[PDB]
């Protein structure tokens, strides 16, 4: 009567999940302090639980050391690393007129093999530094490159069909802006550049969502892993992280990012910043709340299942399943003034109790009362302007 159903369907196993993260960049900004990487990495109470960490790679190799720290007490703490590079070295970069505009930068077309060794060489070094990195990435942003390195969509297939596959770990691409498609259309199209992929990365600023879905991809991409790799929501707003119901958007991008993007990992930008999860003072943001709801509780290898997206206004769900034991993580959002209430049949599921964490703009991760099942559904009520993740 006013109450919305919602089936999670357990045997319809959609993307493995990777993780959760966000950016370590101590050449830009600070690096993260000790106490910081421990509530990043650590998924204690009152700790983000994230699982991967992104990081650059520096045109200068001079610069590499000062990556060392963070990343190794990531991986200790069980994340993997990714790193992206902004700019070949100096030597390596051209420039050209594009659209008009003169002197932007290009790797120049007879340096892709020496690319290839930079690349290379930051791996060898992490790799003797206690960092085997999960990843390395062509160029962020080839395709917004006003202050860094531009890459065509030839170019950059060019990379992936004739080179990359000299590179010494899982080769991520292309890291499109925006997510778009023309960046990596050539690269799925291509059997030997698809070959040399491993990893398909995007970012999301300014993708909508009926631009997450990737047909090419669900057609060629098996074997594939499927990354959102930076991203900051709704804003980069100075001091507007703890801004209420704004930090509701965070929450519904990943929701997005999930469930219409199939994607296996979201990685936000700056970790530690006035408008990123972790603030300035060392402490969790509501938007850092907002990723914590995914990051605590959906841990790497979980496997996302078909569950109702939308079950009434206002109201989104996911659902990912722990194949240990088939137990089921679900996070609601409700972005409503009102408060709705869920019938969630979780048919063939042997269990009888959820615990739930709420965050609204007065609580965060607030453990409220067990759901108890009869049979096999679940009555949820979430309050307005909440996320809620049952466990
Ligand atoms: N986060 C990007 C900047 C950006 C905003 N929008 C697109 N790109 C960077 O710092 O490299």
């Amino acid at each position: 009567s006013h109450m919305a159903s919602a089936t999670i369907n357990l045997s319809a196993e959609k993307q493995v999940i990777r993780g959760f993260g966000g950016m370590n960049h101590p050449v830009w900004i600070s690096d993260l302090t000790p106490q910081q990487r421990d509530t990043a990495f650590g998924n204690g109470e009152g700790q983000l639980g994230f699982t991967i960490l992104r990081i650059h790679v520096d045109e200068n190799r001079n610069n590499w050391s000062k990556e060392v720290a963070t990343a190794r007490r990531a991986i200790e703490l069980g994340a993997i690393v990714s790193a992206s590079p902004w700019n070949p070295p100096s030597n390596m970069v051209e420039t050209f007129t594009r659209n008009g505009v003169p002197n932007q930068k290009r790797l120049r077309y007879d340096k892709y093999g020496d690319y290839v060794q930079h690349l290379n060489d930051f791996v060898a070094y992490m790799k003797s530094n206690g960092v085997d990195l999960y990843a390395i990435s062509v160029q962020n942003e080839p395709d917004y490159a006003h202050e860094w390195t531009w890459w065509t969509p030839q170019e950059m297939l060019r990379f992936m069909r004739d080179y990359a596959g000299q590179i010494r770990c899982r080769v991520m691409a292309p890291e499109s802006f925006q997510y778009l498609k023309n960046m990596s259309d050539p690269i799925l199209n291509d059997p030997q550049a698809l070959a040399n992929l491993d990893i398909l990365g995007a970012h999301f600023y300014g993708t909508t969502v009926n631009n997450m879905p990737y047909p090419l991809f669900e057609q060629k991409g098996a074997g594939k892993e499927l990354w959102m790799t930076e991203v900051y929501v709704p804003n980069s707003d100075s001091n507007s992280a703890d801004r209420w119901p704004e930090a509701l958007e965070v929450a519904h991008n990943m929701h997005n990012a999930l469930v219409e993007g199939n994607f296996q990992a979201y990685v936000w930008w700056y970790i530690r910043r006035s408008y990123g999860p972790m603030k300035e003072d060392g402490t969790i943001s509501k938007r850092g709340y907002m990723m914590a709801h995914y990051s605590k509780f959906v841990r790497p290898g979980y496997v996302r299942v078909d569950a109702t997206k939308n079950p009434t206004y206002n109201v989104y769900l996911s659902a990912c399943k722990n194949k240990k034991d088939n137990s089921v993580v679900a996070v609601v959002i409700n972005k409503s003034t009102e408060a709705k209430t869920i019938n969630i049949s979780v048919p063939g599921t042997s269990i009888r109790k959820w615990e739930r964490y709420v965050t609204t703009g007065s609580k965060n991760l607030r453990k409220e009362s067990d759901i108890n099942a009869s049979g096999t559904t679940f009555q949820v009520t979430l309050e307005p302007q909440s996320v809620t993740t049952f466990v």
